[PDB]
């Protein structure tokens, strides 16, 4: 199965300055506040180089939490995509699906203090992630400089699932 590039530009016009950030972020190709310029920019640049499969796109809006499109662009039924990608295996790795968790369960005075705390990561926990890859901080390998910076800001109940995934 292949991401069809017409349906690809539905999907960035219903896409909200928030939603843009998880989405590239899941796909790899990752762009810090992005116009939708620049979102359909690095979409285009994954279904030329193959990478773009429709799976891959079916959970990515699933995972992102906008089950709405499933059933508007790509068709399909979310509650079968639900009880589907349950017994099946996940495109994305357990570090890619423990970030964009960390991420929900943060509130604005978290996320502010998290700036102040740590280019400087201009009001995204996405961005501050993205640094560290770049940075070589955060990565599957390694996730212990996501969880001295969860200790030290307030969330220690979140180091707990941390340590798990």
């Amino acid at each position: 199965s292949m991401a069809t590039y017409e349906v690809l530009c539905e999907v960035a016009e219903k896409l909200g300055t928030d939603d843009r950030e998880v989405v590239l972020f899941l796909l790899n190709v990752f762009i810090p506040q992005p116009t939708l310029a620049q979102l359909i920019g690095a979409l285009r640049a994954l279904k030329e180089e193959g990478r773009l499969t429709f799976p891959l796109l079916a959970e990515c809006l699933f995972r992102a939490g906008r089950r709405d499109l499933l059933r508007d662009l790509l068709h399909l039924d979310p509650r079968f995509l639900e009880r589907h990608l349950a017994g099946t295996m996940s495109y994305f790795s357990p570090y890619q699906l423990t970030v964009l968790h960390v991420d929900g369960e943060l509130c604005a005075r978290d996320i502010r203090s998290l700036i102040f705390l740590s280019r400087s990561t201009p009001q995204t926990f996405l961005h501050w992630v993205y640094c560290m890859e770049n940075l070589d901080l955060l990565g599957p390998t390694d996730v212990d400089a996501l969880m001295s910076m969860l200790r030290s800001l307030s969330r220690v109940d979140l180091q707990r699932q941390v340590q798990t995934l």
